[PDB]
C-alpha cells in the first residue's frame, strides 16, 4: 500500500564497488552466464533509520547498463524487465527491513563497472495500489551522495591493464610538455588553421567597431556574423574598421573550387573577404572572428590567408533520444559549430527510449514514444529508463521547433541530416505503433489500427539486443505496413524542411546492430561449453525475424536469400523511398549495410557510411573495403571521435568507455582520419597498450570527419555541453585542417606503437602545444560568452622544493590551489609559486571567473 512505499522511500541506499574483476578472484563468471566470463561484484547497503519496514508486497525499480546475473543475500531476488530497467523484490525468506539498521545485498553483474558513472540515480519503489516513490537520496546528479569512492586498483579492467590513473601527480606528468606561450605567438592564428597564411608586423585596430559588408549574404546569415562581432565586443557602426566582401567563383581552381573556400586579406585600414560562395564568405568573417582576443585589446594581426575545407563533411551527432536536450541546447551547439566551421548536424531524433519529432498523422509518436513513465502496459508512456524517475520524464520537438532549427541552421551554413535509426534501436516507434494499433482496433478500425503498424503479430523471434531490449527494438523490415510508416515519415520531415528553406540532402537510415547478442562470440551453449565464455542456452535464441511469417514468405519467394541479409535489403527498399522523396542522398551505420554488393545497389546516387569500427580491433584496414565499394565514408571511429567517452582515466569522470578508456582534446587532434595505420604510433589502445597498423589495399580517401555525443549518462544539458566541449574544437581543426605531420597514406607501411619512428611526433607536439594555448589564452573566453558549460580540466601539481608546482592541459586557463581543505582558494601565479606544506588541493578557474573544476588533492 502507500504506507509501505513511504517507508521503502526513505531507505537510503549506498552503492560499493567490491571486485571489478571478480572473475580473476574466484567467481565463476562464465557459470552466471557472463560475456567472455566477465563480471563484478557490487554491495548495494539499505539503511532505515526509520520503524521496521515488514510488508512483502513491494517492488524496488532500477536502472543499471550492467545485467544482474546473481545476488548473495536470498531475502532478496534481481529480475529484469527491458532495456536498463531491473526489480529487486524480497524471496519468501524476507524478514524485513529492520528498524535503525543497514541490510547488505551483494550482486554479481556482467562485465565491470570502471566508472561511478556507471550507476544510476533515482531508484523507486511500488507496492500494490500505490504512487511509485524514489528513494529520496538517490534522486540527485551527484553520485557522491550514493556511490562510494573507488578505491585501490577498481579503476582497472583487468590485472594487466596499462592505462594511467589521472591524479594531480600523474596529470602533471601528462601535462609536462606544454608551457604557456606568449601572446606574440599566437599573434594572427586562425584555427580551424587555414591552409596558406602570411602574417605581417601591422595589427588592424577593430577598437572603435568594425563596419561590414554582408551585402552578399543572406539576411539571416548577415545577422549571425553581426551579433557575433557584438558578442565579441566589437561594436558594429559605419565610421568603424572596414571590412569588405565579395563572392568570386573563378578566382578559384580545382580543389580550391569547393564551397566554403576563401581569401582572406586583413590590412590596416581595411579588410576583404573573397569567398567561392556565401559559404566561402561566411567562413571568412568567423576567420576574422577567431583573431579577436580574449583581453578587451581589440587588435588583429595584419594577414593575407587562403583557405578550404579538407573534407566537405565536418560534422557534429546528437543523440536527443537517449535523453532530450531542449531547443535552446541544439541552438548554442549550433552557434559554436558555425564559429569552427562545422557544417553537418546529424540528429539523432529516434532510438529505443524515445521518439522526438512530432509527425503530423501520428501522434502516438510522440505522446506516446515521447515520454517515459512508470507504465507497465505502456500505453501512456515508454517504459522508464536512464535513471530519469518513475515520473513523466520527456519532450519533443514540434513541427515548429523543428522547423526553427533547420532555419537556425541554415543561416550559419550548417545541413541537418536527420535519422531514424531502424531497423534495430526502434521500440519507441514500435511501441507507439502498438498503442496506436490497440487504440484504433478498440473502436472498431482495424484497417486503419494496422496502416503502420510495425509488428508481425505471428513472430515469437527471442532475440536480444545490445541494450538488453527484446523483439519490441526490432521494426519488421518485411510488412508492407513498415515501408508504409517510413514513408509517411520521409515525407513529413522532408516538407518541414521544404517549409524551412533547406531542403534534405541525406536521410539517415541508421542501421546499426541489428542482431541478437545472445548469439554472438563470447556466450556459449549450455551443452557444449566452450571455457571462458558466458554459458547461456543458445538453441532458444533467434536471429531477429526469424520466427516473422512475413519475413520467411520473403525469403521462400526469393525476394532476399537469409534473415541475415534483412537489415541491408531494408537498407535497400528505404533507399527508393528517400529517392522517391527527391533526396539523393542516403547515409548509414556501416554495419546495416554490410551485406549489400556495392553503393550501385542503392537507389541514391550517393551512399554515405558513419564508419565506427575501432581502429586497434582492425578499422584501419576494413575502411578501405567500404571507400572502395562506392561509399562516402564518414570517419566516426569510437576510439577517437565519440564523445560520450571520458576526458581522462579516473573514476569520477562521466561517460561510456567501451570502445577506449580515454579521449582528451589533446588525443582527439592528434587523430589522422585520412591515413589511419599512422595513429598506431600516437595512441594507446582501450587497455593501453600500444598496437600495431597496417593496410595493404587502396584507400582513395576520407569524404568526411564526425564526432558523436551519444546520450545514455548525459541526462541534462550542461552534462550534454561538458562532454562535447571544449574537445569538439579539436575535431573542427582535424577535420578541417590537414596537419603536415598527417602522412600521406602508404599502402603495405606498418606503423608499430613504440617500436617505429615514421610519423613527425614533435611536429605534433608543437601543433598541439600552440592549439592547446590558442583554447586556454583566447577561445575558452568565447564559449563563456556563448553560454556552454565546457569542461575545465583539473590541473596536474606536484610539490618540489617546498613549493606548489601547477599545470594544465590547456595553458593560459587559471589555476587555483587551497591548503585548508578547499575552504579559502587562491590564484597560482608560475612566476611567484607558493611555499606549501601539508595538504594541497588544486582547482581550475574559467576566464570570466565563474566556473571551476572539479577540486582534487595533491
Ligand atoms: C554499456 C555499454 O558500454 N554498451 C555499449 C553500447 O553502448 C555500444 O553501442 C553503440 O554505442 C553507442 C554508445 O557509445 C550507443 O549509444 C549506440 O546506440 C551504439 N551504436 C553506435 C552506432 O554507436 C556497443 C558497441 O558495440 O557496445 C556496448 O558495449
Amino acid at each position: 500500500d502507500q504506507q509501505l512505499v513511504d517507508q521503502l522511500s526513505q531507505l537510503k541506499l549506498n552503492v560499493k564497488m567490491l571486485d571489478n574483476r571478480a572473475g580473476e578472484n574466484g567467481v565463476d563468471c562464465a557459470a552466471l552466464g557472463a560475456d567472455w566470463a566477465s563480471c563484478n561484484r557490487v554491495l548495494f547497503t539499505l539503511s532505515n533509520d526509520g520503524q521496521a519496514i515488514d510488508g512483502k508486497d513491494w517492488v524496488i525499480y532500477f536502472h543499471s547498463p550492467r545485467q544482474t546475473l546473481r545476488v548473495d543475500n536470498d531475502q532478496f531476488k534481481i529480475a529484469h524487465l527491458t532495456g536498463d530497467l531491473y526489480k529487486l523484490e524480497p524471496t519468501a525468506k524476507f524478514s524485513g527491513f529492520p528498524a535503525g539498521k543497514a541490510v547488505e545485498i551483494p550482486v554479481v553483474a556482467e562485465y565491470w563497472q570502471l566508472f561511478r558513472n556507471d550507476f544510476l540515480p533515482r531508484w523507486y519503489a511500488t507496492s500494490g495500489d500505490a504512487k511509485p516513490k524514489m528513494l529520496a537520496n538517490t534522486d540527485t546528479e551527484n553520485l557522491d551522495q550514493f556511490v562510494a569512492p573507488f578505491t585501490g586498483d577498481q579503476w582497472k579492467r583487468t590485472k594487466d591493464d596499462k592505462n594511467i590513473l589521472m591524479t594531480p601527480a600523474s596529470r602533471f606528468v601528462s601535462n609536462a610538455d606544454l608551457q604557456t606561450l606568449p601572446a606574440g605567438a599566437l599573434r594572427g592564428k586562425i584555427v580551424p588553421t587555414p591552409m596558406q597564411v602570411k602574417v605581417h608586423a601591422q595589427d588592424a585596430d577593430l577598437r572603435k567597431g568594425v563596419a561590414l559588408d554582408l551585402s552578399t549574404l543572406v539576411k539571416p546569415a548577415a545577422d549571425v556574423v553581426s551579433q557575433r562581432f557584438a558578442l565579441l565586443g566589437v561594436p558594429v557602426q559605419t565610421n568603424g574598421y572596414p571590412i569588405k566582401t565579395d563572392i568570386q567563383p573563378g578566382k578559384f581552381k580545382g580543389a580550391m573550387a569547393v564551397s566554403g573556400a576563401y581569401e582572406l586579406k586583413i590590412g590596416k585600414k581595411e579588410a576583404q573577404v573573397i569567398g567561392f560562395d556565401q559559404a566561402g564568405v561566411f567562413y571568412g568573417l568567423q576567420s576574422i572572428l577567431s583573431l579577436v582576443p580574449s583581453d578587451g585589446s581589440g587588435k588583429i594581426a595584419t594577414l593575407d590567408a587562403s583557405d578550404a575545407p579538407r573534407f566537405p563533411y565536418r560534422g557534429i551527432f546528437l543523440d536527443v533520444a537517449r535523453n532530450f536536450h531542449k531547443k535552446d541546447a541544439v541552438l548554442r551547439l549550433l552557434d559554436q559549430m558555425a564559429a569552427y566551421k562545422l557544417n553537418k548536424f546529424h540528429f539523432h531524433l529516434s532510438d529505443d527510449e524515445g521518439w522526438r519529432i512530432e509527425i503530423p498523422g501520428l501522434p502516438e509518436l510522440t505522446e506516446v514514444g515521447g515520454q517515459r513513465c512508470h507504465d507497465l502496459s505502456e500505453t501512456t508512456c515508454l517504459l522508464p529508463q536512464y535513471g530519469q524517475g518513475p515520473d513523466v520524464y520527456g519532450g519533443f520537438f514540434s513541427r515548429q521547433d523543428y522547423i526553427d532549427i533547420i532555419k537556425y541552421a541554415q543561416a550559419r551554413q550548417i545541413e541537418v541530416i536527420p535519422e531514424i535509426d531502424m531497423p534495430a534501436h526502434a521500440r519507441a516507434a514500435v511501441v507507439s505503433m502498438e498503442a496506436r494499433y490497440k487504440k484504433l482496433h478498440a473502436a472498431g478500425k482495424e484497417q486503419e489500427a494496422n496502416e503502420f503498424r510495425l509488428v508481425d503479430p505471428t513472430d515469437t523471434s527471442n532475440t536480444t539486443s545490445v541494450q538488453f531490449f527484446n523483439r519490441q527494438s526490432y521494426l519488421n523490415p518485411c510488412l508492407d505496413s513498415s515501408q508504409r510508416f517510413v514513408d509517411k515519415v520521409i515525407g513529413e520531415i522532408a516538407q518541414m524542411h521544404k517549409e524551412a528553406g533547406q531542403p534534405i540532402k541525406t536521410w539517415h537510415f541508421g542501421g546499426d546492430e541489428a542482431k541478437n547478442i545472445r548469439l554472438g562470440a563470447g556466450y556459449t551453449d549450455k551443452a557444449k561449453p566452450e571455457p571462458g565464455k558466458g554459458i547461456i542456452d543458445q538453441g532458444n535464441e533467434d536471429k531477429p525475424w526469424a520466427k516473422s511469417q512475413v519475413c520467411q514468405t520473403m525469403i521462400k519467394e526469393g525476394k532476399v536469400a537469409d534473415m541475415e541479409h534483412l537489415p541491408s535489403y531494408f537498407g535497400q527498399e528505404v533507399s527508393k523511398l528517400v529517392k522517391a522523396h527527391g533526396i539523393d542522398r542516403m547515409q548509414a551505420w556501416q554495419d546495416g549495410l554490410k551485406d549489400a554488393e556495392s553503393s550501385k545497389a542503392f537507389a541514391t546516387s550517393r551512399v554515405g557510411v558513419n564508419f565506427w569500427d575501432t581502429l586497434y580491433w582492425g578499422g584501419f584496414d576494413s575502411v578501405n573495403d567500404w571507400a572502395n565499394k562506392g561509399y562516402e565514408v564518414v570517419v566516426s571511429n569510437p576510439d577517437y571521435v565519440y564523445m560520450d567517452f571520458p576526458y581522462e582515466v579516473n573514476p569520477d569522470e562521466r561517460g561510456y568507455y567501451w570502445g577506449t578508456r580515454f579521449s582528451d582534446e589533446r588525443k582527439v587532434f592528434s587523430f589522422a582520419p585520412d591515413n589511419m595505420p599512422q595513429n598506431a604510433e600516437t595512441s594507446v589502445d582501450r587497455d593501453g597498450n600500444h598496437f600495431n597498423a597496417k593496410s595493404d589495399k587502396p584507400w582513395p580517401g576520407a569524404y568526411g570527419l564526425s564526432a558523436q555525443l551519444w546520450s545514455e549518462t548525459q541526462r541534462t544539458d550542461p552534462q550534454m555541453e561538458y562532454m562535447i566541449f571544449p574537445r569538439a574544437l579539436s575535431v573542427a581543426e582535424r577535420s578541417w585542417h590537414r596537419a603536415g605531420w598527417e602522412q600521406d597514406y602508404r599502402a603495405g607501411r606498418e606503423y608499430k606503437g613504440g617500436e617505429t619512428h615514421f610519423v613527425d611526433t614533435q611536429a605534433l607536439e608543437k601543433d598541439w602545444l600552440r592549439f592547446a594555448n590558442i583554447l586556454g589564452q583566447r577561445e575558452l573566453a568565447k564559449l563563456d560568452k556563448g553560454g556552454v558549460a565546457y569542461r575545465l580540466p583539473v590541473p596536474g601539481a606536484r610539490v618540489a622544493g617546498g613549493k606548489l608546482e601547477a599545470n594544465i592541459a590547456l595553458p593560459g586557463l587559471g589555476i587555483e590551489y587551497s591548503t585548508d581543505g578547499g575552504k579559502q582558494w587562491q590564484r597560482y601565479d608560475a612566476k611567484a609559486k607558493p611555499a606549501v606544506s601539508g595538504e594541497v588541493q588544486v582547482r581550475s578557474v574559467s576566464p570570466d571567473g565563474k566556473r571551476y573544476s572539479r577540486a582534487e588533492k595533491v
